[PDB]
């Protein structure tokens, strides 16, 4: 190997300059385009009002990046006019400073009923067919239902109808985040040595993400050694690296809210025949899944292409272990997981601009797991990798 | 003497792993929480309770996982081990975190998890479901596809369990507060002219980790000078100058239980206005604490703080200069939870309830002063988790 081990912490740090290729933020015109696309989808669904809660969908339509809390902060979009922004009174100044869209502020003091404000705004515009953000807390349904007597639809089709296909600016922001995380993955492999701790790697990866100018360091970071790699959702526990162990690292960051999410699995020292066999199979399943992607292709077909490779090698079938116990991938954007899902049963056709992970992890019970994760986006004629796949068990980077 | 003068190396000699470790919640207490939920369910005519991944699932089952698009949930009915609905591929990991005996019902990726919930309801002849108000609305959509019956809001049941803390819960929160109080103290000590907000944030995370928090700082806000007048403003690096107030709001978790402490202190010489407002903030916090005892409505605690501000000529109500938001919020496995110390909330305080006391004063465009310490209700009054600040230049008792 020329990529694994052999780099000091100081040497890694010389490569950690703030990222010089900064993708442009989403502009005012694009936020308006998103509002207009939602209105088209609302009309198709027969909905005349849309309530978006704080979180990734509020940031999508308005630029407000705040996480959801027990206090209602929401955008109410109707067929005409600037959308209504419902917000705590004490937050008005902070809101003005992050909004990217002209809005009609409706402010509530702490003891006042914010749900009443939503319905009042609906009534003023003669709206009586609300679709509610499926990511919003159920408590908001309770609050609304105290004032509303009409059917409340689930807004998922509208929200996915907008967010699944990324604009060039969105792709560029995801691209930047992916490029940064790919470097961090490379440096993490470089500094690995006998005895190094999983916690030491997590800490360095966060440090590197910050140094490169991520929104907020590592969004998340999973580091697993040896038998711990057999768990897609294993408990964090400190391990120290021994020769002969696989190392699995899954991490990512955000840039203007847009996510990277890359997994590398590589050998420290000499691999066993079994580790070698399963690693090559993982790459082949990932490759086949990618090869299945072009416009019009059903999402489940991408999952099945990966399973076909595993089955031909005598793993599986279906979700059986040794094999692939979960879906092949998930969409990615302002959220770590979003539509479309590359999962059995999903007939959703792939369209240009859709972004998804490609990670058909193999688990061998009691032994290890191998997960390669790279994201792609659909193009007019096929697909494009955000990051190129690994080359070999001891060459994690193309 | 508490502010400035300490080197980074001096501070680090006080950062050994915490030696007074509170005991983790035991198996018997999880059973007590389930039984308490069942009593409250029955009292409300509810025969099934669905708890989603998040702080309530951790409360009842020990599972710490954050919510995702995949349903992970506990279904509690009137009898038998509660049902745990979980993706099949996660069973192994689920087993390793569960603190409660359960009946696992596993779904493969293409299968409908909502169907499992309703199958489990039907098996026990349940048809009066209450649903976790913190769960994604998507779950209502999924359940409604399968149910003709009302899906009630489980907030009253869940709060009825979680608002009053056990001794073990208090001890875990107490440990988190003690650790964060030390980190706050060390942060004041290493402060110096030109120090960066980002530098303080990093130290505070380093300190939380060294002491043995679950995962460093849960959050950390550090603001200098006029920035203190903008509590929810866009973060941007500042460098400290003499004459500026410093506001630090940070916390950690211990076994999931939260600390959340704010200190505001002067670096250098304060102005008369800074001084007078700081004193008023302390007095508002103290009056709110003095109103706390069993039987007092939560809104009276908020009003006690406002009364102090209005007697001094600030406000009234939420007007500025003054207190533009509520006086405080409950705290436990979540940073914010019931009960809320807010106008309109008639909820009577009961022994064991935990809440923040933080009646911040904002002077628009100038500065803000926030003192935040949490308390719990005792049999006859209240107890501070951490003692309040003493002066504008003595943040620690
Ligand atoms: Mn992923
Ligand atoms: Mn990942
Ligand atoms: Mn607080
Ligand atoms: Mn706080
Ligand atoms: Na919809
Ligand atoms: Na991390």
């Amino acid at each position: 190997s020329t990529q694994i081990g052999g780099m000091s912490l100081d040497q890694a740090r010389t490569q950690l300059a703030p990222w010089t290729q900064r993708a442009a933020p989403i502009g005012a015109d694009e936020y308006q385009q998103r509002i207009e696309r939602a209105r088209v989808l609302m009309r198709a669904q027969g909905v005349d009002a849309l309530l978006i809660g704080a979180g990734t969908s509020l940031r999508y339509f308005s630029g407000v990046p705040w996480g959801a809390s027990e206090r209602l902060v929401a955008l109410l979009l109707t067929t005409e006019g600037d959308p209504v922004l419902i917000c705590p009174a004490f937050e008005e100044g902070s809101l003005d400073a992050v909004l990217q869209l002209p809005v009609r502020k409706r402010l509530w003091e702490e003891h006042e009923d914010p749900y009443a404000l939503v319905v009042q705004a609906m009534d003023e515009q003669h709206a009586h067919a609300l679709a509610l953000d499926p990511g919003i807390a159920f408590a908001v349904h309770t609050g609304l239902r105290a004032h509303l007597g009409t059917a409340i639809r689930d807004a998922g089709a509208i929200i996915d109808g907008c967010r699944m296909c990324k604009s060039p600016a969105e792709l560029a922001l995801m691209q930047q985040a992916c490029d940064m995380t790919l470097l961090v993955q490379r440096l993490a492999a470089g500094i690995a040595h006998e005895g190094i701790g999983t916690d030491q790697l997590v800490r360095f990866i966060d440090e590197a993400h910050r140094a490169l100018g991520a929104d907020n360091g590592s969004t998340f970071c999973i580091v697993q050694f040896g038998h711990a790699t057999a768990f897609p959702h294993g408990i964090p526990g400190v391990q120290h690296l021994r020769a002969g162990e696989l190392v699995l690292i899954d991490t990512g960051c955000t840039v203007q809210g847009y996510h990277s999410d890359i997994t590398r699995t590589w050998i420290y020292g000499t691999p066993s025949d079994a580790q070698q066999r399963i690693w090559e199979l993982e790459l082949a399943a990932q490759a086949a899944a990618f090869a299945a992607v072009r416009p019009g292709v059903a999402c489940e077909a991408v999952d099945q292409a990966a399973r076909a490779v595993l089955q031909a090698a005598g793993l599986g079938p279906d979700y059986r272990l040794p094999g692939l116990p979960h879906r092949t991938g998930h969409g990615c954007g302002l959220a770590i997981h979003e539509a479309p899902y590359l999962v059995r049963g999903n007939r959703q056709p792939l369209q240009p601009g859709m972004c998804a992970s490609n990670e058909p992890m193999i688990v061998v019970p009691g032994a290890f797991g191998v997960r390669l994760e790279d994201h792609f986006y659909v193009t007019d004629t096929g697909a494009q990798w955000f990051t190129p796949p690994s080359v070999a068990i001891d060459q994690p980077f193309a």
